[PDB]
């Protein structure tokens, strides 16, 4: 079990301040995330959907029926095109042909490999409309109207997805390419409840994109954008749909990417609180803890998330493979019964035969033992270079160690105080910048502009000489050199990101409210505001309390701290509510 001080998570921000023992994540409705989009409106489940007619009016039809009737009569084809056409065929046909594109019939004709298809190009350009035969009975084209009778393109037939007010798609827009909407889930991945809606309208997983991904042991809501598939469809899943609710459709041009959001807005339920220090009340404990955030902020520590299952470290198995110590990378990988094979003999092909990354070992039961018994270096190079998504996820946690080490000592050293020299951003790669003694005077930026780099290759260091130290003194005690950080393998050590050293959150709001059993739900999701408010209509209200996000105070022996605030992309929650709390 690896503790946070041994994956450089080591100070607080504001360490003078009491802090509060509790409980997160224990109902999944003690955790919401609410992304917030692009332009800075949080994302809310509003509807369901929309309702499907069973009966797809009369007046509709005829309304259509006679608006047609009009453009294919108003319509007339370009003269140089008409008097050309007259020539292959005769005045005669061209008025049959100009006579089928205006009623529903079809036209006779009487007459080349060379000219076969030239006139299917005049045809088709100069009526704009299909045509409905290639060349058939005998060397003559026996070619009625466009695929429709009674519409223009067949593609618009569209008209069958009309709404009361005659909107083409029950309501919604025109058709576009990709349909963005909402998704409301309850623990499940992103990713899940995404390939879950593209494994029920069988379509490849490609179609559907998200701009970010959210906490599975919550309730959360997040735009989704997907192409290949139509409003109808879409919305009949909601019908078949588990722990999860689709709403909010609205076509666009645009589809969704990774980034296309500016944070997220939570709402965190931390049950059976207990203060411990009994000289000051919890009301000011908290009051004070959130002022600290709000104004000071926390750490942006890298939180456990990015160092795996509390075992064996990824950082120190990182460290050998930026070292190229293979054997000691894969001897740490290795350290449930194969393991106890493995530590017992040597034997890869033993070890394998144990498991119905480890499996290094199908790689190293091949090769050669070698004398000694002792596999060769050059063969646990082999065996390691067998998924870069495990092997990168390793480094990268040895520059995360590396980078929380560090904005420990930053904070440690100075301070909330901006140092010359220090490194901010600028708005104009992601180039950072020096800080002048002057821009300190000008209080140009402050300490949330201040950034620290990821150890890398493409990345300039501080400038002050006593945080340049740290790296260098940092990695030397690991044998590496922050400015000799370039690597042969596909461990290139990365760029190394710049990353903001603090982080405040925004609209950080705490609430103090009583109860009794764990399972009573203090906190109302999108979904449960939204079904009270829609059955306002209906007149079936729930209770006043679920159209309010929070619950009211009722009274008991237990005490939780339910407080709401919005983060970065960059900043981990645990990272903030670890300031306040002091755990």
């Amino acid at each position: 079990g690896i503790h946070e001080a041994d994956v450089g998570i080591t100070l607080f921000l504001s360490p003078e301040l009491p802090g509060f023992r509790g409980q997160i994540k224990q109902r999944y409705t003690d955790f919401l995330v609410n992304e917030i989009d692009q332009e800075g409106k949080v994302i809310h489940l509003t509807d369901k959907g929309f309702k499907m007619p069973k009966k797809p009016s009369k007046e509709e039809v005829n309304a259509e029926k006679e608006s047609e009737a009009a453009r294919r009569q108003e319509f007339n084809v370009d003269p140089e095109l008409r008097n050309q056409l007259v020539e292959i065929f005769g005045e005669e046909d061209v008025l049959k042909i100009e006579s089928v594109y205006r009623t529903a019939n079809k036209m006779e004709t009487a007459k080349d490999k060379s000219v076969r298809t030239k006139i299917h190009q005049l045809l088709r350009e100069a009526f704009k409309n299909e045509l409905e035969s290639v060349t058939t009975d005998t060397n003559t084209f026996k070619i009625a109207r466009s695929n429709r009778n009674s519409r223009t393109n067949k593609q618009e037939k569209i008209n069958q997805t009309r709404d009361a007010n005659g909107v083409e798609n029950w309501g919604y827009g025109p058709s576009k390419d990709f349909i963005h909407f909402t998704l409301h889930k309850e623990n499940k991945d992103t990713m899940e409840a995404v390939n879950v809606i593209t494994k029920l309208l069988r379509v490849p997983s490609r179609v559907i994109r998200y701009a970010g991904t959210k906490d599975r042991r919550a309730v959360t809501c997040q735009r989704v954008s997907i192409s290949k598939i139509g409003l109808d469809r879409l919305n009949a899943l909601n019908r078949t749909l588990k722990g999860m609710i689709i709403g909010n459709y609205n076509f666009s041009d645009a589809s969704l990417n990774l980034g296309d959001l500016k944070g997220n807005e939570f709402v965190v339920v931390i049950r059976d609180v207990t203060t411990g220090n009994s000289e000051v009340s919890l009301e000011e404990i908290v009051s004070n803890g959130c002022k600290s955030l709000s104004e000071n902020g926390f750490i942006n520590y890298f939180g456990m998330q990015r160092f795996g299952t509390f075992s064996i470290s990824t950082h120190t198995i990182g460290r050998e493979l930026l070292l190229s110590n293979w054997k000691k990378a894969a001897e740490l990988i290795l350290s449930k019964e194969a393991r106890k094979i493995w530590a017992e003999t040597k034997d890869a092909a033993l070890a394998l035969k144990q498991m119905p990354a480890e499996n290094l070992l199908y790689s190293l039961s091949n090769q050669r033992k070698e004398e000694d018994g002792t596999y060769s270096e050059n063969a646990y190079y082999t065996a390691i270079m067998k998924p870069r998504n495990l092997r990168t996820m390793y480094v990268h946690a040895y520059q995360s160690y590396v980078w929380n080490s560090i904005a420990s000592k930053r904070i440690e050293l100075h301070g909330l105080k901006l140092v010359v020299g220090d490194l901010v951003i600028d708005t104009s790669f992601i180039r950072a910048k020096a800080v002048t003694q002057e821009d300190i005077d000008s209080v140009k930026y402050t300490m949330e502009d201040v950034v620290l780099p990821s150890p890398g290759f493409d990345v300039l260091y501080p400038s002050n000489e006593e945080l340049k130290q740290l790296y260098v003194d940092i990695l030397k005690a690991d044998n590496m050199d922050p400015f000799n950080m370039r690597r042969k393998v596909r461990d290139f050590s990365l760029a190394g990101s710049y990353r903001t050293v603090i982080q405040k959150p925004k609209s950080l709001e705490y609430r103090i409210i009583h109860y009794d059993d764990p399972s009573q739900q203090l906190v109302n999701t999108d979904l449960d505001i939204l079904n009270n408010t829609r059955a306002k209509e209906s007149g079936q209200k729930y209770m006043k309390a679920k159209l309010d996000r929070y619950m009211p105070d009722k009274g008991g022996e237990k005490t939780a701290v339910v407080l709401k605030f919005q983060l970065g992309t960059s900043a981990y929650a645990t990272m903030a509510l670890r300031e306040l709390m002091k755990l």
